[PDB]
């Protein structure tokens, strides 16, 4: 299992914008377009990030493009982040993929903000960092893909994924 299976079991594929969860403008494998109501900035929001007149639809080759990119764009920004580099680098494999996870759903700015939860991890304290995590809106919003990640953080293996 890797990160880009995690991730495309989490998110889900689709050629078509869509709305998220919290009612935003998406497409591919979990792109957020905008978080604006109007569906014409999502529409142009979206040829500006694939390069041509899409008119709301996009191919599976362009869905991998935009997904290798922010994947890329999650690794990296979590390595240039102060406060989540030390906890990326204090963890093994798995949980690495766990802390990406979060990162590419809710942004650099949003993981950075579970404070607690971070220390814990670095601390090495599972099963305490496991029941902080949950208690977030996160958590109450989407459980089913918060329990995986937070599973996955508990236990160091890819059993929630398998
Ligand atoms: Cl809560
Ligand atoms: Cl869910």
């Amino acid at each position: 299992m890797n990160i880009f299976e995690m991730l495309r079991i989490d998110e889900g594929l689709r050629l078509k914008i869509y709305k998220d969860t919290e009612g935003y403008y998406t497409i591919g494998i979990g792109h957020l377009l905008t978080k604006s109501p109007s569906l014409n900035a999502a529409k142009s929001e979206l040829d500006k990030a694939i390069g041509r007149n899409c008119n709301g639809v996009i191919t599976k080759d362009e869905a991998e493009k935009l997904f290798n990119q922010d994947v890329d764009a999650a690794v990296r920004g979590i390595l240039r982040n102060a406060k989540l580099k030390p906890v990326y680098d204090s963890l093994d494999a798995v949980r690495r993929c766990a802390l990406i996870n979060m990162v590419f759903q809710m942004g650099e700015t949003g993981v950075a903000g579970f404070t607690n939860s971070l220390r814990m991890l670095q601390q090495k304290r599972w099963a305490a960092a496991a029941v902080n995590l949950a208690k977030s809106r996160w958590y109450n919003q989407t459980p089913n893909r918060a329990k995986r990640v937070i599973t996955t953080f508990r236990t160091g293996t890819w059993d929630a994924y398998k």
